[PDB]
């Protein structure tokens, strides 16, 4: 039992990270790695101006103390040491980071300040501050004081010889999502040294998104919890597929604690089916695993629900979006834009084997365009006009918003039960509800058939971005996005795929940017819209057919 | 010097008593309402798989790792020595008596018999005994046991009772009456109070709960993190100080709540907690929240709320209605169903601004839609047969024909006829989900009254479920309600602050004729709620 020194003392690393201005130019698609976020600072001060959010993080970390726990942690450096008032956790910098701190600041407050120095002794210092000019005097003094927790709150060199010495616990790691000028940097983690443990929901603060991330040393009333088995006494029967489905292939995954990143919603979603799922053929005979009625809440006004754990590109959805609100069902106006979403169901044999034996190749048929613009009206053609023919629920929902903001009426449908069969396919998201309140704008979309694999992703981007401009143009500020899955389904091709995908651990959203001109829903065009960092891992082909 | 220290407790299954003087009927209900013990040497009902092996699994597990802190409190209060451990139990010379030869003794535990003329010596040396009550304290300040249960018989838990030597009771409750001879002692809510309630079941065609009884009192690595990452969230809640936590007394001090008709009653609570105060299009006040989702198991309980009294033949003949494609207001008043009596009026019609619609005349509602979807509106006397989509026999043909399909819904909320209607409709529609021989539905409801409303709607399409699952030859499993904007009137949250503070009883089921195979075929007489134990009615506006 070789204790170590870190364990003993308690002694942790917290910092804040952002990405590096390094050169990119030659390859528009940049590889992205946890070592993307490294940016510490730059001319002695921090790249970014400041960031209350991580700030109050900060804070809230390097003072929380637990009374009770104090009692062991005493027992265990005692016995460590061979040995048998406010509590407070100690803090450690280098003399540049002590020198960076506000007259004002300086100390941190409910914290003992220890600071590293050569240049500067005891003498040179007016404040309640404790100095050491060697690593070793730390674990010395940290065995004189009582106090709950030790973290090393930088710079690079004093973060970079304690992690050399392995002195660190754990490393509290923030992760500002956006780009900054820095010439010093936080060293790189060895990853059989550091696994990221526990991954934080995301924010948006001073103009960028960032989570919160944990990395732990790698290996190598008490009786009301009785009255729990008792009550889990039936729980007898267990994941179906598991044998089908080895845990055991999702070990990054299993292994992580506080899942709490939104991503995770979609995530988990993934591996319930997977490891609860029935299984089920649908209409050409390729299987699935399947569950039903879901619900997933992304917070559009703290991030971009843009999937990380792959790659994902929104241009075609976006023009597809544009298509929708122009009410179009002309398939060729996507391709020619080299959009091919809608070119499978255009076809002559799709044509022919949904009995459209009348229908021209590519059109489509009263779909959604066509049901948000003139639900109603009977379709002739994908050419036709249709002017001020047919209900146009599009303006009524946003007229609805604008003048009656707390109706219970506000639905965009797109299943036009009567139009069903002339559709090429009937709709998959069948209708999306608005909420406003206090100036904010929420929506739920109620989708009917999911694929995890392939869809979903999409879907949750598509409804993102269409939330954003409705309550744009209705002059509201974007809240929540509840998207309800009815059948939600994994193809049994898709499962290799997402086993991979399940255990890469999400990066920080990025962000959507609108031009902010645009003030009707229907003058928006391919250029009003901006993805801003977008940190994602390689692509997936779920499927894996050559 | 009191019951706690040697861990004593006791285990039991009460059913419902009957009565050949009032029948079978009941009118008002409480905890007492289950006491049921046993009839003619033997259990009420013939035997009851889940709540034996219920039994069975409480009185046989152990956990050595905490029998710690008893050795120390157990003989550092007798200030006496303690002169694999196992579980006690106690029961009488009968209870011990009606036990079989083959699971005699009972597997795994230390038996005692708490018998007056038990010759010992005629017992197992492991099979303990005791002559006086008194006389199990010794035996088990002597022993090394983890818990003490108490069993039986009838007259075996009075005496303990009043003795008050019970820690804890693990009472079952069979919705379910029988003939019985001996009953539970009427509880004492003073000095015993409800901490757990779990979820409900069906076992030996009858649904069953556990509740949990407790005498009234009168690594830390993760943990940290757990901490940091709640730094953000807010301290108090919106309305905290509006609606006063200290209230739910009752609903706090439960520590499990599984309990299906909490996933009700938690939402109440959120929305009166979290939710936003807004003004709708009545005037009056209202709290909201958008986006929730519930599910009920139809295949264990029938969804009735019992934390107060809900009827059912309106809503059931509603649905009739609904099936026959009717719009006609008149055909529900008729039958004193006046579920639509407001929005057929010719005020109301008018302020919809259909000053050319009959009285009554709902217009292209529900039933309309569902039969008829596409079909021009005339009025509610024409005649529709074989015009428009008739969406039920399709979603029927698809279900019997094409279980997999993901088009399997049924969809009121037809765009084009909105305005025709008297109101436009709140349950938007219903999917269905089918899966070896099981079927599942979801309703997704757009406007939602927690106080008043949603109680009726869940028992609505959770009965249409059954009806769609039995003209298909399924058998139901889940109705999966999604509520959009979900809220509470203001003028119900004294109601349902009453509300939430009742302990829901188990559910009742509901049984059909099983020879109507044509959804089109079944009359009001065909449905029958069965053991509907419920709390008093509650006036949702009890601002009179
Ligand atoms: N992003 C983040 O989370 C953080 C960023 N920062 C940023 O990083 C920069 C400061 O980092 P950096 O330049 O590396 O400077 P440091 O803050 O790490 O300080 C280094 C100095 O501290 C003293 N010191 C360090 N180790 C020892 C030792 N073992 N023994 C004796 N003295 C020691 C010495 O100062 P002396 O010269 O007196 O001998 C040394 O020159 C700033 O730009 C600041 O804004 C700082 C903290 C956190
Ligand atoms: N629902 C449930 O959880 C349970 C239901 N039951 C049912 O209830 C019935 C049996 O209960 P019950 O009638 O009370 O019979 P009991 O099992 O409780 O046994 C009563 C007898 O045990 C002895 N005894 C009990 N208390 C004392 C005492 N304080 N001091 C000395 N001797 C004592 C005496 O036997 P002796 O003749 O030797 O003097 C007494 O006549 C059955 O119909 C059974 O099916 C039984 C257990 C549990
Ligand atoms: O936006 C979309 C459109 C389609 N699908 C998927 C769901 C099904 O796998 C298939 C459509 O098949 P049906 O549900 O119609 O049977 O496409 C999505 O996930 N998202
Ligand atoms: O089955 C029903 C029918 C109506 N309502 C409620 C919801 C609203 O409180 C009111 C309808 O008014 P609008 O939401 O349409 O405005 O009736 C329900 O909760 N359930
Ligand atoms: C607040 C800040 C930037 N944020 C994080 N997550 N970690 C640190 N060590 N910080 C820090 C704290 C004190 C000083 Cl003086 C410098 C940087
Ligand atoms: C198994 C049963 C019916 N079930 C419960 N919940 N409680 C008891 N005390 N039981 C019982 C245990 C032993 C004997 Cl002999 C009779 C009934």
């Amino acid at each position: 039992m070789m204790e170590q020194v870190c364990d003993v003392f308690d002694i942790y690393a917290i910092c804040v990270c952002c990405k590096v201005e390094s050169k990119n130019e030659g390859k528009k698609n940049e590889v992205f790695n946890n070592y993307t976020f490294r940016g510490l600072g730059n001319k002695g001060v921090l790249p970014w101006k400041c960031n209350s959010l991580d700030m109050k993080y900060f804070c809230a970390v390097t003072t929380y103390v637990n009374e009770s726990k104090y009692e062991k942690l005493k027992y265990k450096r005692c016995k460590y040491l061979n040995k048998e008032k406010k509590l407070q956790n100690v803090v450690v910098m280098g003399r540049t980071t002590w020198e960076s701190i506000p007259k004002k600041f300086k100390p941190l407050s409910n914290r003992i300040n220890v600071i590293l120095s050569r240049t500067l002794k005891k003498e040179d210092f007016d404040e309640d501050v404790y100095i050491i000019n060697k690593v070793e005097d730390l674990i010395v003094l940290l065995g004189k004081l009582n106090y709950y927790k030790c973290f090393i709150i930088g710079g690079s060199v004093v973060y970079q010889e304690f992690l050399e010495k392995k002195l660190i616990k754990k490393i509290y790691f923030t992760r500002i999502n956006s780009t900054y000028e820095c010439d010093v940097f936080f060293p790189e983690i060895n990853e059989n040294e550091y696994q990221i443990i526990s991954v934080s929901d995301v924010y948006t603060s001073n103009n960028t998104t960032l989570d919160f991330i944990i990395y732990k040393k790698t290996n190598n009333d008490d009786e009301e919890e009785d009255d729990f088995v008792y009550f889990n006494f039936n729980k007898e029967k267990e994941e179906k597929n598991k044998n089908s489905i080895h845990p055991n292939d999702f070990q990054i995954y299993n292994s992580l604690k506080y899942k709490y990143h939104p991503e995770y919603q979609y995530l988990n979603i993934i591996y319930d089916i997977m490891m609860n799922g029935n299984k089920q053929s649908d209409r050409t005979g390729v299987g699935v695993l399947s569950k039903f009625g879901y619900i997933m809440k992304f917070d559009l006004s703290q991030y971009f629900p843009l999937l990380t754990t792959k790659k994902l590109f929104l241009r075609g959805i976006i023009e597809e979006l544009l298509w929708f609100i122009r009410g179009e069902t002309n398939g060729n106006t996507l391709l020619n834009k080299n959009v091919r979403i809608w070119e499978a169901n255009g076809t002559r044999e799709f044509l022919d084997n949904r009995k459209l034996f009348h229908r021209e190749v590519n059109d489509l048929g009263p779909i959604y365009g066509f049901q948000w613009r003139h639900f109603g009206a009977e379709y002739t053609n994908m050419y036709d006009n249709y002017e001020n023919k047919g209900v146009d629920q599009l303006k009524n929902i946003i007229n609805l918003i604008k003048n009656d903001p707390t109706s219970r009426r506000i639905l965009l449908c797109a299943w036009n039960v009567k139009d069903l069969d002339q559709m090429a396919l009937p709709p998959c998201h069948i209708l999306c509800q608005f909420y406003v309140f206090d100036g904010k704008l929420s929506c739920i979309m109620y989708q009917r058939s999911c694929d995890l694999g392939l869809g979903v992703p999409f879907n949750i981007a598509s409804y993102s971005i269409f939330t954003h401009m409705i309550a744009q143009v209705c002059n509201l500020q974007p809240a929540q996005f509840i998207h309800v899955l009815g059948n939600a389904h994994v193809y049994n091709n898709h499962i290799d795929s997402l086993k991979i995908q399940l255990n890469r651990i999400p990066y920080p959203f990025p962000t959507l940017k609108l031009n902010p001109d645009i003030k009707n829903i229907e003058d928006f065009t391919i250029s009003d819209f901006t993805i801003q960092n977008y940190v994602h891992h390689e692509k997936i082909s779920m499927d894996m057919a050559a």
